[PDB]
């Protein structure tokens, strides 16, 4: 069949938080983390 292997999307590393769409992912480290070296 076709039912497999989920997900096929990546997701942030400094923590563990799941989103939606990928626009979410980056406008979370955006502010979220905002980590500055
Ligand atoms: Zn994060």
């Amino acid at each position: 069949g076709s039912s497999g292997s989920s997900g096929e999307k990546f997701a942030c590393d400094y923590c563990s938080f799941t989103c939606l769409s990928k626009g979410h992912l980056k406008v979370h480290i955006e502010r979220v983390h905002k980590k500055i070296k």
